[PDB]
Formats: C-alpha cells, sequence, structure tokens
C-alpha cells in the first residue's frame, strides 16, 4: 500500500510523453507497468501480489515472434497511459482500471499470422470463431488467466462492475481487429462533424475507446524516427514469414508479405500511414485533443519515408 514504485529520473520524466520507448530491458517492464497503474488507476485499484502474478502469467503466454510479443503489450499499454494521463477526468475509475489491463493483454499467444492466414490455412479458431478469429483468441486468453488461482486482480469489484469491466476488456480487445477500425472511425468521424458525438452515450463511449485500442496498438508509427524505423523491421520479419506460409500453401502473397518485393517497402508505409495511421490519430485528436502529440509524431514518420523514396536516405 506505502509501496511505491519510482523509476530513474530519465523514464521518470519521458514515460509521461507519448513517443516513450520502454527500453532493451526486459525485467524492467513489469515495474514500468505497475508504476502505469499506480499513476493511472491509483495504488488502491489493485492488490500488489495479485497484480504482480497476473503480469508474468501474461507475460508467460506472449510467445517469442519479431513483433507481436510481450514488448509490444506494454508498448501498446503504455500510450494507453499517455492517453488517460492527459485525458484526466474525461474516464471512469473501471474504464482506467479496465483499458491498461486490456492493452496488456490485447495481443495474448499471438503466433505473427493474420485473421486471412489462419482462415487460409483453415486454423480451428477460424472453426470456433469467424471474425476477429485472433482478437477473440486473445480475450479468450485474458478471461483463462484472470481465473487462474491467486490472478483475480478484479475480486474487490461487485458482480456488476466486474462484468463492466471484462465488457470494457471483450470490446477492447476486439477492436485491435483493424477491419473493424474503418468503419469505426468513419462512424466517429461522421458523429464529430456532425457534432451528434455524446460521452455520456455508452455506444459512443465503445466507439472512442475502440479508436484509443488502435491508436494504442499502431503507436509505434508515434515514436522518434529511430524507433519506427527498427520496429518496421520486426512488423515487416512476421508480415514475410506469413507470406513464406501462404507460398507453402500455393498462394502468392500480397506483396507486403513477400520478401522478394522488399523495394516497394517505403511507398506500402506511405500508404499505410494515408490509409490507416493519419485518419486514426486525426480521428482521435478531433476527440481528445491533448493526444495532437501522436498526430504530430505520425506525420514527421511518414515525412522520414517519403525522404528514404527520394533517396536522401
Ligand atoms: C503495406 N502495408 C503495411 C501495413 N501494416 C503495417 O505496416 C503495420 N501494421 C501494424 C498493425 C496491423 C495494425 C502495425 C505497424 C505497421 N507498420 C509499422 C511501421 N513502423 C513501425 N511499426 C509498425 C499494411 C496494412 O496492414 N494495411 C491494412 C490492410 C492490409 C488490412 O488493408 N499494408
Ligand atoms: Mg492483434
Ligand atoms: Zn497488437
Amino acid at each position: 500500500g506505502l509501496m511505491q514504485f519510482t523509476l530513474p529520473v530519465r523514464l521518470c520524466k519521458e514515460i509521461e510523453l507519448f513517443h516513450f520507448d520502454i527500453g532493451p530491458f526486459e525485467n524492467m517492464w513489469p515495474g514500468i507497468f505497475v508504476y502505469m497503474v499506480h499513476r493511472s488507476c491509483g495504488t488502491s485499484c489493485f492488490e500488489l501480489e495479485k497484480l504482480c502474478r497476473f503480469i508474468m502469467s501474461v507475460k508467460k503466454n506472449y510467445r517469442r515472434v519479431p513483433y507481436h510479443n510481450w514488448k509490444h503489450a506494454v508498448t501498446v499499454a503504455h500510450c494507453m497511459y499517455a492517453i488517460l494521463q492527459n485525458n484526466h477526468t474525461l474516464f471512469t475509475d473501471l474504464e482506467r482500471k479496465g483499458l491498461l489491463i486490456a492493452c496488456l493483454c490485447h495481443d495474448l499467444d499471438h503466433r505473427g499470422f493474420s485473421n486471412s492466414y489462419l482462415q487460409k490455412f483453415d486454423h480451428p479458431l477460424a472453426a470456433l470463431y469467424s471474425t476477429s478469429t485472433m482478437e477473440q483468441h486473445h480475450f479468450s486468453q485474458t478471461v483463462s488467466i484472470l481465473q487462474l488461482e491467486g490472478h483475480n486482480i478484479f475480486s474487490t469489484l461487485s458482480s456488476s462492475e466486474y462484468e463492466q469491466v471484462l465488457e470494457i476488456i471483450r470490446k477492447a480487445i476486439i477492436a485491435t481487429d483493424l477491419a473493424l477500425y474503418f468503419g469505426n472511425r468513419k462512424q466517429l468521424e461522421e458523429m464529430y462533424q456532425t457534432g451528434s458525438l455524446n460521452l455520456n452515450n455508452q455506444s459512443h463511449r465503445d466507439r472512442v475507446i475502440g479508436l484509443m485500442m488502435t491508436a494504442c496498438d499502431l503507436c509505434s508509427v508515434t515514436k522518434l524516427w529511430p524507433v519506427t524505423k527498427l520496429t518496421a523491421n520486426d512488423i515487416y520479419a512476421e508480415f514475410w514469414a506469413e507470406g513464406d506460409e501462404m507460398k507453402k500453401l500455393g498462394i502468392q502473397p500480397i506483396p507486403m508479405m513477400d520478401r522478394d518485393k522488399k523495394d516497394e517497402v517505403p511507398q506500402g508505409q506511405l500508404g499505410f500511414y494515408n490509409a490507416v495511421a493519419i485518419p486514426c490519430y486525426t480521428t482521435l485528436t478531433q476527440i481528445l485533443p491533448p493526444t495532437e502529440p501522436l498526430l504530430k509524431a505520425c506525420r514527421d514518420n511518414l515525412s522520414q519515408w517519403e525522404k528514404v523514396i527520394r533517396g536522401e536516405e
């Protein structure tokens, strides 16, 4: 209770910023996450012994893949921290509790392959879950660990408040199916612009929380260039591995996933920045102005990709 986590000065300062990198020291990441919970939610939110045992079970059940790993899970959790600490009054006590835990669990048990490859491989999870195949599997994993003994971190909530938070976490983990981002944003764009957006409307809240979960998920496009550039390599290591497996089924993969098509990558990032990221953060700023720094960071990294095409690097 009187046991505050304190980070070295550089981290203490640099963790409040949006563009923070959580560093290459794995064993610090659980402390970082706990520091973030305590400042974002409170020292009372979670029994510190149940939290630490949860955190380390979640860590155990992320795999050793290049991108969709334990570092991603913590990275995404930080971007959510940053948003909440810059939107102090807007979000309920349960929302702050739920969301940080959703982000840490969003990609639980990721294999390094998309929903499309699970379908075309005819994987069992495709049979169980036709749409948002992995994201439903992720949430299934979270629920499984929450229920392990000495892991129920929400044991002080009422039966209703506990259903509330698992629903927040369910919607939040499904939201990270990018195939749902497009319509969700498009519906928030109109609502803002026609001025019918209303944060007391709980169907609108689910949408805005949906945007926050994309924003956080893609937040490697919102780092300083050297972190974004280097994380590109990790994401494309999963992409090219999946295309290898697409080739293996007798399917010529989309250039993105074809490791013979590395020349096309800069342009592919443009199309991604213009098509998915700039619009994601634009629409997020319009709803949550103090998230502007994610847009600024995104655009800077958009410019660095133009500069790579122009040969200046
Ligand atoms: C050519 N191309 C690249 C794509 N995606 C990515 O490059 C990308 N995806 C994600 C996850 C999925 C959200 C996260 C980071 C990413 N890049 C990145 C850059 N720098 C640092 N870290 C990460 C797409 C794409 O998915 N289009 C959308 C579809 C293909 C679904 O239409 N198309
Ligand atoms: Mg995912
Ligand atoms: Zn993710």
